[PDB]
Formats: structure tokens, C-alpha cells, sequence
């Protein structure tokens, strides 16, 4: 009984987290067995963040002036690489909480747990999802940088994310753990602006399947529509177009509650069109897209 | 940038957690030290459940038939005791992960997160508030009993909840580390039905505070209060009672916008009588409750 926003324990992670410094910026690591990631942006000091030459910066830089504290002891670097946007300092000892792991570039409307940190020690964790403009919408402050995204499958650790910036508008914008940055950002000082922050439609319905399991079925409509009839009420209100992709992974939800995915999307259609009228659904007054369907089969199944 | 709703780095809390089997029922257990805390409600069968006498049914279990197992090894149980609505399971070995820790009983409004379990092993992560009427709104299926509720203030976790029950409304009730309940319930297959569910008031100021600092800021008025004139409103709208002690622990978010207490109680006054018109807090289509003012400073200055 009772639906949450649920994050994945984090130990696993916390195991992970030291401190990285260059110069005088300090950032977060990830210590994942004799290598420690972290945003290449820790060699800038703030007048290099305008217009960066990130390899000719890293010339001047030696494996003795990236400092890497685990806890209260310091690592010893042996050798530093740029790969992208995040630098990989090899260290001489490999982390003994070293977790099974992977590293995975996510796709838009997935979701994901934020383990911020400050200065290598954890402060918190809140579940996150990629939105369809490639940000994340985080709470991170100056000295979160390395802060990292994942997903835990049973024992396995598959890290997705990497906080490397915040943007004028508040949102925030990182890469997987190879460097990569989702979206188009780039790791400067410079004004980013960001697209249009679309709704992800599948996790809205996967949702709605959470509530009508948890006992909130006032939405439930004596209405049908189809995947091209949904979708122009999707274009009008800035939601992502529903493909028979997305409704085939809503199947499991669909049979547990005996509700058609076009029938749920009906519901969801007069939602969009007359609004929830001072109502609730799940404690929320609007609708929630940061659950996937797998989010809402994990939590409403109890898996571990 | 950016609010959110976080909870407590995890890690601590999963090394204490263990598997309790009694007869046929397997719960959690929280192994702190020698000792393994569990809801005693773990030796009741469903017949027992009813109307059980918890100390007539304990007079039939022996050290051996607490199973206890933390990972894939198994614990020796050397003695065991009822406190209030626990059970105290004294071991042969002290937990090597025992962090260092406290029992605390939270008042109502307080924040604490939950690390949800099942056989022993975490499933997710999420923050909660004991409601003003002692239950609180969590994500717990059958075999979550013995999940704990916690704080943490550095190196120190404050532990202040153990999952015992599920109301027939889907709400949640359970006791502190000694076993006593919050609220009146008791640990019975009988319906208990939960009082009115005011909303947090000093919560949600400290929420507006975060907003303010975070930018949105459409709510601010014109407009001043007195602490006797919101309350008349407070009452109407089901809020608790504002008193000069929550308007003293707002201060520091008071003092860091420049935003009065009296005044931010005026904007809330007006959301109340109002609405949002639409429109969003942080995300949020309604008023929300479950930040303390210690919090929103937490978060907003990034203790960890
Ligand atoms: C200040 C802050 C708060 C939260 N998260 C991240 C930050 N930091 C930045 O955005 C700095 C960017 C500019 C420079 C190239 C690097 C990234
Ligand atoms: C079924 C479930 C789901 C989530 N949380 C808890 C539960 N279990 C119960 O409520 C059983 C109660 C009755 C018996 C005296 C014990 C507590």
C-alpha cells in the first residue's frame, strides 16, 4: 500500500564517493577499482571556465596534482587520461568496496538515483529522470560536480550519470561515465539554453497504473481512443508521442489491473483536457512522469 | 539549484539490516551491536493475529526459533526479550557494521527517511513525515514489517521508526526503537481508524522559503499577517496551529531571504484562500509538508 518516489539504496554508491582535487577546485570521484572518474572541469580555475582548451590545460597537469582523498586517507595517483569530458586517474589501489558495476548511457525518460555529495562524502539521495531535453532536474549546489546517477539490478551497479554542470535556468546537465554529455551541452562557462521539457507520456500512464493499484481510481473514464488520436492530444499539451513500443512495456501493468493501455490513455486524454479539478492522484495535483513502467512493476512487486 | 525531495544517504542503515523468521513469518530486523530489533508481531500466524496475547505466545518460542540471518549467514540467537511492541533479539556477534546510533522518538511533522526491506535486503530508499495524527504515508508491502525510519546528523544515525502495520486505509503505523507506537495504534488484525491528517504548517513555510531561494517566487504579496489572523485561516484549511517556536526555527530561512516569518504566513494565507491558479511550486500543483525548516537549510547549504 502507498506509492513513493523511491530512490535505490545507496551504499553501494557511497562506497564509491572521494573527494578529487586540482589546484584549488574541489570536486567529486568515483572510485570504481584502481580508477577514479571525475569531470576533466576540476583542472579549470574560474577564469579558464569561459573558453576552456581542456587538452592544452591538462599539459600542465601531473599525476601529483590531482589530489584523491577516500575518507581521511589519500590515494596515490600513477597516471590521469581524458576520456571526453571526464578524466579517469589511475590510482595504486583498487577500492575494496569496489560493487559489481556498469556503465550505461541512458535514454530520455528513464529514470534514475542521484547520490549527491560535497567534497567526497554523501549529503543525500533523491530519484531523478532524464527529461526528453537532456537535462536532469537535480538540487545541486557548487562542489557537487562528480556526483553520480545510477540504476541497481540485484547486485549490480549500472551508472548513468555524472553532474557536471548547472545551467543559467536552474536545471542541470552531466554525462555517462564515458564522458559523454547527454544533450547538447558543453562543459564552458557559457549560456546554454535548453529545449522544450516535454512531458514523458509512458511514465505518466505507467503512473496511472500505480494509482488505480493503490486504490485512487476517480480518473477511470468510460472512454477509448487510439495511439493517433492520443497522440494530437499529446502534441497539444507538449507530451512525448506514445508508440506501440512504449505500450507494449505497459503490458504487465495493463494485465494486473485488467485496464487496456488505449483505455488508460482516454483517461490520461481527459486529464490533459479538463485538468484534475482541486483532486490529487497518489498525494500529487499533477501529473507525475519521473516512474517508469519498470519503476512502478518493481515498487508495487516488492523487488529487492 | 534545484529542490528536492532527498533522503539520508542509505548505506549505514543497509548494513544493519537482517532476515527474522519466526514459525512461517519472515520480517525485518534492525542488528545494532549484539542485539537484533524486530516487530514482535513476527511469532503471530494469521489465527494469532486477531486477538493476540503476545506474552502467552511467547512463552511457547525459545531462543531457536528466531531464525536470524544477515546476508547468507546465519545468526546465533542466545536471547530474546519483549519490549513494549519489539523484540530484542540478543545475538552471539556484534554487527561490524554497526554505525554509531541512537533511538529517538520523533514528535509529529518531523522528516525521517525509510529504507524499505524485504527478507532482510533493501529495496528502495524515501522521505517521510510522522502526520500530525502519528501514521505516516509510506510504500510498504507484506513483508516490509521491521523497515526502519532514520535520521543523520554526520557520522550518527538517529533511528526513530519501525514499520509494524498497514491500516485498512493504506496509511502506515509503527512504534520507535522501543517498541512503542506512534499514535494510539495497536498491533492488532482489527480496524483502526486514523484521525484528521493536518498538514505541517511550519513545513510548508520552510517549503516557500525553498522556493524563494530556488526562484520561484509568483507567490510573494503585498500582504503581512498576524500570528492569531493566520491561525483562523490555519484552522479553517486543516492546517496545525503556527506558534512563536515555529516561527522561531524559521529564522535562519527569515534571515537568509529577508522574507518575515508574518509575511511569508501571509502569501501561504492567500494560496489558501486562492489557490495556485494553475500554477507551480517547485514542481509542485499543492502546498507541500514533508521538508522541516532543518531541511530546507540542510539542502539548501549542502551539509553533509
Ligand atoms: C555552480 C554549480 C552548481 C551546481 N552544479 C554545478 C555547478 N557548476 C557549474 O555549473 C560550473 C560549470 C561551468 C564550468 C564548466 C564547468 C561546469
Ligand atoms: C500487509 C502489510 C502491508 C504493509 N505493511 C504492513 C503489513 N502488515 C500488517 O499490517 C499486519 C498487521 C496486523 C498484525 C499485527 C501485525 C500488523
Amino acid at each position: 500500500s502507498g506509492f513513493r518516489k523511491m530512490a535505490f539504496p545507496s551504499g553501494k554508491v557511497e562506497g564509491c564517493m572521494v573527494q578529487v582535487t586540482c589546484g584549488t577546485t574541489t570536486l567529486n570521484g568515483l572510485w570504481l577499482d584502481d580508477v577514479v572518474y571525475c569531470p576533466r572541469h576540476v583542472i579549470c580555475t574560474s577564469e579558464d571556465m569561459l573558453n576552456p582548451n581542456y587538452e592544452d590545460l591538462l599539459i600542465r597537469k601531473s599525476n601529483h596534482n590531482f589530489l584523491v582523498q577516500a575518507g581521511n586517507v589519500q590515494l596515490r595517483v600513477i597516471g590521469h587520461s581524458m576520456q571526453n569530458c571526464v578524466l579517469k586517474l589511475k590510482v595504486d589501489t583498487a577500492n575494496p568496496k569496489t560493487p559489481k558495476y556498469k556503465f550505461v548511457r541512458i535514454q530520455p525518460g528513464q529514470t534514475f538515483s542521484v547520490l549527491a555529495c560535497y567534497n567526497g562524502s554523501p549529503s543525500g539521495v533523491y530519484q531523478c529522470a532524464m527529461r526528453p531535453n537532456f537535462t536532469i532536474k537535480g538540487s545541486f549546489l557548487n562542489g557537487s560536480c562528480g556526483s553520480v546517477g545510477f540504476n541497481i539490478d540485484y547486485d549490480c551497479v549500472s551508472f548513468c550519470y555524472m553532474h557536471h554542470m548547472e545551467l543559467p535556468t536552474g536545471v542541470h546537465a552531466g554525462t555517462d561515465l564515458e564522458g559523454n554529455f547527454y544533450g547538447p551541452f558543453v562543459d564552458r562557462q557559457t549560456a546554454q539554453a535548453a529545449g522544450t521539457d516535454t512531458t514523458i507520456t509512458v511514465n505518466v500512464l505507467a503512473w496511472l497504473y500505480a494509482a488505480v493499484i493503490n486504490g485512487d481510481r476517480w480518473f477511470l473514464n468510460r472512454f477509448t481512443t487510439t495511439l493517433n488520436d492520443f497522440n494530437l492530444v499529446a502534441m497539444k499539451y507538449n507530451y512525448e508521442p506514445l508508440t506501440q513500443d512504449h505500450v507494449d512495456i505497459l503490458g504487465p501493468l495493463s494485465a494486473q489491473t485488467g485496464i487496456a493501455v488505449l483505455d488508460m490513455c482516454a483517461s490520461l486524454k481527459e486529464l490533459l483536457q479538463n485538468g484534475m479539478n482541486g483532486r490529487t492522484i497518489l498525494g500529487s495535483a499533477l501529473l507525475e512522469d519521473e516512474f517508469t513502467p519498470f519503476d512502478v512493476v518493481r515498487q508495487c512487486s516488492g523487488v529487492t
